[PDB]
C-alpha cells in the first residue's frame, strides 16, 4: 500500500521519495543502490506539645521522602530502553511505514517489548505520517520514531525538540524501480556521479539549514 | 527561625533518603538474563568462532535474544579475535563473551 | 503500586485472572490474533479453560463481583453494568474496534434492504434514541 503497490503494478517507472532500505522493500522491487544514510531514532521534546509537632515533621518528612523517591526513581528518557520500560510516554512509528515494519519483524528483546506497546495501542499511538507524528510531541506527551534526516531538520527548526538515542538501526534511502529495472543501473552510476562532484552535500545545506539552537 | 531549621532538614533527609533508595535498588550486569534486557551495554564475540555459532544455533529465548542483537550490531559488536576482545571491554561499555577458561588468563 | 489499568497491565499477571464469553466474538478475536499481548493472554484462558471462559455476560458479572477476576466484555455493554452496579469499572480502553451487526444468511437477499433501513434509521435520528432508552441505567457516577 502506497509507493511499493504501484512500483509492482508498474506505475510511475521512477519513485524518487523516502523510499528505504528494507528487506521486504527489496523482494518485490530491486529498488536502486541509495544515496543518503539512514537511522531511526526517537524524537521526544527537549524539555523546559512537643511530641505533637514531633510526628508532624516525621509525617511530612516521610511523605516527601516517597515523594521525591519515585520521581527520582523515574527515568529521564536518554535511551529506546527506558522508553520501552516506562509506560507513561505513550511512544509511536509512522503507521505502514519502514519503521514499524522494523519493530515488528524484529526480535531483539528490547525493540520487541516497544512492539507489545503499540501493537496494545495500534488505535492511538499510531500516526498517518510525519506530520501527524511532530504535533503529537509537541502537543501531549509522546516520542516518535521518525527515521533520520526528518529528525535533524525539524530540531534546527523547533528548538523545542530534540533527538533522544543514538541510531536504532541503520539503513538508507533507495529509489523504487519497477521489480528491477536495467534502468536501474544507469542511476546507480549516475548517483555515484552526482555525490562525487560535491552537489549531494552541497544541496544539503540547501534545504535543511534550520539555523539550529546553540 | 529554629523551627524554619527543622523543616529545611527534613527537605535534606527526603532528599537523601531519595537518592539512598535509588543507589540500592541498582544490581549491576551479573548474569546473561540480567545482560540480555538492556541494549546499551553492547555484547560481542569472536567472528566465526563455537560462541558466535553457539547463539546463532540456540532455541533458548535469553540467548535467541542475545543474538539478534548481536546480528543487527554486526560490523561493530563481532570483533575478531580474543585481543580486540580484551580492548572493547577496557575502553567504553562493552561485556565480551569468551570461553570460560581465557576468562582466568585475563582476569589475573 | 499501580492497580490493573491497562491490557498489558494485565497480561504479566497471573493472579488476577481473564475470562470472556464461550462461543463468542471476543473469545475467538484472542484466539485468532498475532498480537503477543493478546496472544498470551488466549495462553492462559486456554489453560485454564474449564473455569475462566463463563457462559454468558451475566456470569461474567457475578465473577467479577465474587473474587479476583477482569472480565472481557464489549465496549457497549460496560456502559450498562458500570452505570447499573457502580462497584465495577471499565480499566484500559478499546482493544479492538467492532461493529455489532444484524447477521443474515449467506448469499441472502434481504441484507440489501436491511442496509438502506439501517441508513435511514440514524439519519432520522432513530438509532441514537433507542440509545438513550435503555443505556440510561439510573446515572450512577
Ligand atoms: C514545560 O513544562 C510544562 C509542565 O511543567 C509542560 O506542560 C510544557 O509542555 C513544558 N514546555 C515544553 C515546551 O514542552
Ligand atoms: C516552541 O518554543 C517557542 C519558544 O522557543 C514557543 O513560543 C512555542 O510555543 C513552542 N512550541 C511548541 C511548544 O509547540
Ligand atoms: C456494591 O454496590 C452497592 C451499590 O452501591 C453497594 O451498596 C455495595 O456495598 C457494593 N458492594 C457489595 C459487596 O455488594
Ligand atoms: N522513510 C519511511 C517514512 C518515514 C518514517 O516512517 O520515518 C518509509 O519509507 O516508510
Ligand atoms: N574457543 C572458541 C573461541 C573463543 C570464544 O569464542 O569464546 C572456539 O573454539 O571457537
Ligand atoms: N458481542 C459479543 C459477545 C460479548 C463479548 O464476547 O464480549 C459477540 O457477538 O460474540
Amino acid at each position: 500500500n502506497g509507493m511499493v503497490r504501484e512500483l509492482i503494478d508498474h506505475k510511475a517507472d521512477l519513485a524518487v521519495a523516502p523510499l528505504a532500505i528494507t528487506y521486504v522493500r527489496e523482494k518485490v522491487i530491486d529498488f536502486s543502490k541509495p544515496f543518503m544514510t539512514l537511522g531511526i531514532s526517537i524524537l521526544y521534546r527537549k524539555p523546559n506539645w512537643w511530641f505533637f509537632t514531633l510526628i508532624i515533621i516525621s509525617s511530612y518528612t516521610a511523605n516527601l521522602a516517597a515523594f521525591l523517591t519515585v520521581e527520582r526513581m523515574e527515568s529521564p528518557i536518554d535511551s529506546a530502553d527506558d522508553l520501552a520500560k516506562q509506560t507513561k510516554i505513550e511512544y509511536g512509528a509512522v503507521e505502514d511505514g519502514a519503521t514499524m515494519t522494523f519493530f515488528k519483524k524484529s526480535k531483539i528483546s528490547t525493540y520487541d517489548k516497544m512492539w507489545a506497546f503499540m501493537s496494545s495501542r495500534r488505535q492511538s499511538v499510531l500516526v498517518k505520517s510525519n506530520e501527524e507524528g511532530i504535533q503529537r510531541v509537541l502537543t501531549s506527551d509522546y516520542a516518535f520514531l521518525m527515521e533520520s534526516t526528518t529528525i535533524e531538520f525539524v530540531t534546527q527548526r523547533n528548538c523545542n525538540l530534540t533527538q533522544i538515542g543514538g541510531l536504532i538501526d541503520s539503513k538508507g534511502y533507495g529509489v523504487g524501480t519497477p521489480m528491477g529495472s536495467p534502468y536501474r543501473d544507469k542511476i546507480t552510476i549516475a548517483i555515484l556521479q552526482l555525490q562525487e562532484e560535491g552537489k549531494l552535500h552541497m544541496m544539503k545545506e540547501k534545504w535543511w539549514r534550520g539555523n539550529g539552537c546553540p
